Order: structure tokens, then C-alpha cells, then sequence
């Protein structure tokens, strides 16, 4: 949300992650954690980014589970700090309506992975893509992750999911990505440079040029 | 597995999660955890069955990442001594080969979810159980978990993956199919844990 920029802090070590994350708070309050960090640092981590940051939260957890258990996720999720989770829509309307129902219940927010586009993904993923996303907007679904590269792919999502749904995914960026969704994922170009505050900042620039309205 | 009869523990609280596990462990020595459990209480907790009480382990984490993060997340849950990991086959066969190919570097297993049958399983899920399978047979894996579901069903699923296969799949006739059977709640919620466990045992 602020600046449109998502910090997606991918690093497996505690120090260089909550380095790298203090550094941008400047340019950067969103920031996405996947369970590699959490299952190697504990679910305190996230707490820790939030208490110590004031940053949001988003869990990568790709939720893929039958109803009550996902549930159960859910819930241990939001109580650790997170503000949002990201869920497949493959396992059905049940399992997603899971993740709303508590969302709703704790006031968070779940982000529905509609595609994803790695080597195998077209296998099934992408032939279910379409009526995946479909399912979220009649499902009530608001927030929504797109899969990466192909700009294409990402107009079709918006058009799925109207002008009014929330739209986040990683990247002539980031102008191209911005042009059909409200915040750009940023890693490596982020914690892997010299100067990650540098990097958010360049970046933050190439954001405002584009007057972008709302 | 012993009895044929893993263990379904889907507490979320370390001290009732022990207390089960502790009283079946002469009827069950593996046992099934989900992220509810570890994301409570830590992955730790896993050390804590191992040396505690001498459970094989399986992580229900149904992986459904990207290759290089599946890679990742396998890593980690084995390094927390899991003996097992289940993954999700609907994100492709790369995405599967990545969790597979840190199990054989580190002497550990992957078990692949073919199917689950809960009330939504239907939109996407079962229409591709059938080649999730058979993709499992052409990427050597051995070790599959079948949905709860009518045991003429596991039928189909076993002449796909073969006799030296092993399944195990939500639960005695599911185990003229599956190798072992999933059971959870008629033993964790239990108040003689023990005696349920050795009920479902007498069944055989
Ligand atoms: O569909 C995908 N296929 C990929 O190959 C891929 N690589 C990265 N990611 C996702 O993008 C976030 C940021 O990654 P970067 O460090 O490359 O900016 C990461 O945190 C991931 O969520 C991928 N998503
Ligand atoms: O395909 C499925 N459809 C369902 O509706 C379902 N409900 C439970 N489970 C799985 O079965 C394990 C044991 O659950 P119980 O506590 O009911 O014995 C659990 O740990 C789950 O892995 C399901 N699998």
C-alpha cells in the first residue's frame, strides 16, 4: 500500500532480514513473509515486524488445505500479527471461504492466488486460472496476487476481477506491472543491494512519474 | 507403519498434542502434524515427538509453492526432523521434483496428494486426481495419500500407482487399498485416548 511497493523479504536468516526491513521502513511499510523464514525463525518473527516496525504483514502461506483446517491456519496466523494471507483457490469455494470467515471474524484480509507461473504451472494451474479468479469475485473476494512476468496474463486477471478489487504481484517495470495492478512485489532488487534503501527510493521514483489516479 | 494406524494430530496446544501422543505410542508410532500445530508452538515441537517418544513424522504441510520455495520449505521441515512431507501434485510436476530431490539429499520422503474430498474438492481438485497420479508414477514417487473417501475409489488409485506403492489415506476396507489408515479426532478428542486407538486396532 504505501508507495505501491511490497517488500517481499525472502531471506532465511533473522539478522539480514530484519536489517534489511528496518532500512526501507522509510519507503516501505507492506512487507510479505513466506514460511521458509517462519519455519526457520518461528512464527515470532512476524509479531517481531510488526511490534518492532509497525509494518503490515502479509503471510505467503499459499493456503491449500480442507476447510477446517485451514481455518485453523488462518487463525494461528492472524494471531501472530499478520495482517492478510495468501490462499489457492484449487481446493474449492469451501476451503476459501474458510479463510474469509475467520478474516472476517479477526478483521485481516486474504489475498486469493488466482495462477501462478512457473515451469509446471501449466500443467493445471494454468487451465483453472480464469474460473479460479471467477470463483473469488463470487465468492466476495477483495484482494487478489497475480502470478509474475507475462503483463498479458495480468490484464485478463484485472478484467476478471473489475477496477474496484485490489491487485499485488511481483514484476519496463515498474511501470508495465503497475499499469493493471495497485502494488508491485519487490525482493532481490530490494535485499540484495549495496544500498536497500537506495533501491526502494529508485524505485519509489519510477512509481510517482507515473500518475497513477486513485 | 505400526498397526497400520497413523495418528491425525491436529491440536494446536503442545501439552494436549503430547498428552495423546504419549498414550498411543504403544499402538501408533507415526504420527501426522499440520501447520496448526507447528505455526502455535514452533517447529521445534517436532524434535520434541522424535526424542520424546520415538514418532516417525509426517509433515501435512500440503507444499504448493513455486520450485525453488518448495525447496526451501522441505529443507526446513526436515532439518526440524520431519521423516516425511506431504505436497500438493496441482502446481506441477517441477514444482514436486524440487521436494523430491531435497528428500533423496537428505535420506528423507515425500508422500503425494493425489486427491482430498472435502465439499469444494470438486471444482478443480478431483478432475485432476487421476493425472496427478499417474504423474506421480512418471516422477519415481513411492508414496502417496489418497482422499477420505469410499474405498472402491482407492481402488482406482492403487492400479494406477502400482503394488509396491504405499498408501496410506483417511480411514478395514480401506485397507484392502491403502497400507495404513489417517485417524484423528475419534482418538486426540477422545477421553481414553488409548482405548480408541486399541479399538480401531482390534478391527483387524
Ligand atoms: O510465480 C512466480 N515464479 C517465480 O519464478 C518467482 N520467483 C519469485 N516469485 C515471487 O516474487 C516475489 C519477489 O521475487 P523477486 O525477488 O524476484 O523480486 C517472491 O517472494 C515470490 O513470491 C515468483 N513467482
Ligand atoms: O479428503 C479429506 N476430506 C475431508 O473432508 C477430511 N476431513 C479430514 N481429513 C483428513 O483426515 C485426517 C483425519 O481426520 P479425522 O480427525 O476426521 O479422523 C485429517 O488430518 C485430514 O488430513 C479429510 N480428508
Amino acid at each position: 500500500v504505501m508507495n505501491r511497493l511490497i517488500l517481499a523479504m525472502d531471506l532465511m536468516n533473522r539478522d539480514d532480514a530484519l536489517r534489511v526491513t528496518g532500512e526501507v521502513r522509510e519507503y516501505i511499510d507492506t512487507v510479505k513473509i513466506g514460511y521458509p523464514l517462519v519455519l526457520s525463525e518461528g512464527m515470532d518473527i512476524i509479531a517481531e515486524f510488526r511490534k518492532r516496525f509497525g509494518c503490515r504483514i502479509i503471510a505467503d502461506f499459499k493456503v491449500a488445505d480442507i476447510p477446517e483446517t485451514n481455518e485453523k491456519i488462518c487463525r494461528a496466523t492472524f494471531k501472530a500479527g499478520a495482517d492478510a494471507i495468501i490462499v489457492h483457490g484449487f481446493p474449492g469455494a469451501d476451503s476459501v471461504r474458510a479463510c474469509l470467515n475467520v478474516a472476517e471474524e479477526m478483521g485481516r484480509e486474504v489475498f486469493l492466488l488466482t495462477e501462478m507461473s512457473h515451469p509446471g504451472a501449466e500443467m493445471f494451474i494454468q487451465g483453472a486460472a480464469d474460473e479460479i479468479a471467477r470463483m473469488g469475485v463470487d465468492l466476495g473476494v477483495k484482494n487478489y496476487v497475480g502470478p509474475s512476468t507475462r503483463p498479458e496474463r495480468l490484464s485478463r486477471l484485472r478484467e476478471i476481477i473489475g477496477q474496484d478489487s485490489f491487485l499485488i504481484s511481483p514484476g519496463g517495470d515498474p511501470g508495465e506491472t503497475l499499469r493493471f495492478a495497485d502494488a508491485i512485489i519487490v525482493g532481490r532488487s530490494i535485499y540484495l543491494a549495496d544500498n536497500p534503501a537506495a533501491a526502494a527510493a529508485g524505485i519509489i521514483e519510477s512509481i510517482k512519474d507515473l500518475l497513477i489516479p486513485e
